[PDB]
């Protein structure tokens, strides 16, 4: 009954996913292989990702994308991104203090899980922290973007040197208000139910494979490439944004016809055998590979240097304060997100 690009079995694609061919059209074509995908993400050309929308980049084509991600780029940067790992790291620890206040057994999805993302993105856009709570709960449920006119008026009279306002005070001419409010909610919605996903069957898979939970607290390598390994493996998003052709364009020897849609499975992708011929298996010390969880081309995940910094603090924080992390009875069930664009869990009872 569920689409079968959203179809899991625990933290693998389901079997009848498995089952699917390279490319296949399904009941809109399934690019199911890690070359294929690649090639229909990297190919920005023949198909186009289009169709409020206003600074919704997953809804621009060059040259109106190449505009709109340049003054956006630089914001997004893996040095950038450091420059928030204090209020990271203050944030996981007063999320923690909530279990630890709670006290054993407690929802790690509910207090930990779906409320980090958050509050970061928070932190990323500059919503002053007494606001921040409100902010939240007004765009989770869904004033919101009354709120948004209100901060990009003050920011544009007066440039901060966060993120909107170093943007205002370089390219203050070229963007629009209704543009830098776009960007704003749009970073709202990538940004949320992937990390909250990414944190929660993270968490399960390190439990699942304990001695790789110490190298998240390696050096910079080491965590890196054990966060990078972990998005490679959950892979949680199923589909980036449906492609569809411009012209007529032959594909692993098919045609795809013009006006017809690709949806590339992103976990098939990466349990390719051509990628890792032991994809299916988790190893935190591999290498890191071109995995395409993040995306490919020049729609590649803008908050991926974000993603990698918040979920290594979030991750190590959460061991450094239980090392004694379980599960609140062995044999529960494990309670999988199937609902939303990205896999996770819904619920995780954890003690310690
Ligand atoms: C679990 C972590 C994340 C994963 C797995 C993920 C996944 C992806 C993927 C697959 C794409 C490509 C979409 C496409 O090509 O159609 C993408 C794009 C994007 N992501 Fe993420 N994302 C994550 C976290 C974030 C965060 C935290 C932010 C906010 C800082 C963010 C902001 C964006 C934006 C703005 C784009 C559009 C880029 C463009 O179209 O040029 N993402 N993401």
């Amino acid at each position: 009954s569920p689409p079968i690009h959203t179809r899991r079995q625990g933290f693998d694609p389901a079997d009848e996913l498995r089952a699917a061919g390279t490319l296949t059209k399904i009941s809109t074509w399934l690019a199911a292989g890690h070359a294929v995908v690649r090639q229909v993400l990297g190919d920005h050309k023949r198909f186009s990702t289009r169709r409020e929308l206003v600074g919704n980049l997953m809804d621009y084509d060059p040259p109106e994308h190449t505009r709109l991600r340049h003054l956006l780029t630089p914001g997004f940067t893996q040095r950038r991104m450091r420059r928030l790992a204090p209020r990271i790291e203050e944030i996981v620890t007063d999320r923690l203090d909530a279990m630890e206040q709670a006290g054993p057994p407690a929802d790690l999805i509910e207090l930990f899980a779906d409320e980090v993302p958050g509050a970061v993105l928070c932190e990323l856009i500059g919503v002053p922290r007494d606001d921040q709570a409100m902010f939240l709960q007004l765009c989770h449920r869904h004033a919101f973007a009354r709120y948004l006119v209100a901060m990009m008026a003050r920011e544009r009279k007066d440039p901060g040197d966060g993120f909107i306002g170093s943007i205002v005070a370089e390219h203050g001419d070229t963007i629009t208000d209704e543009e830098l409010r776009g960007v704003c909610v749009q970073l709202m919605l990538a940004g949320d139910d992937n990390v909250s996903g990414m944190i929660g069957l993270g968490v399960l898979a390190l439990l699942r494979h304990p001695e790789q939970i110490a190298a998240l607290r390696g050096d910079d390598q080491s965590a890196d490439r054990a966060v990078d390994e972990l998005i490679r493996y959950l892979t949680v998003p199923y589909a980036p944004t449906p492609r569809t052709a411009v012209e007529d364009v032959m594909v692993a020897d098919q045609v795809i016809k013009e006006g017809e849609t690709v949806l590339c499975s992103l976990p098939m992708a990466n349990r390719d055998r051509a990628l890792l011929p032991d994809a299916d298996r988790l190893d935190v010390t591999r290498t890191p590979v071109p995995h395409v969880a993040f995306g490919h081309g020049i729609h590649h995940c803008l908050g991926a240097a974000l993603t990698r910094l918040q979920l290594r603090i979030a991750y190590t924080a959460l061991w450094r304060r239980f090392p004694a992390l379980q599960l609140a009875d062995p044999a529960q069930e494990i309670m999988f997100r199937t609902s939303t664009p990205a896999y996770g869990l819904t619920s995780l009872l954890v003690a310690w």
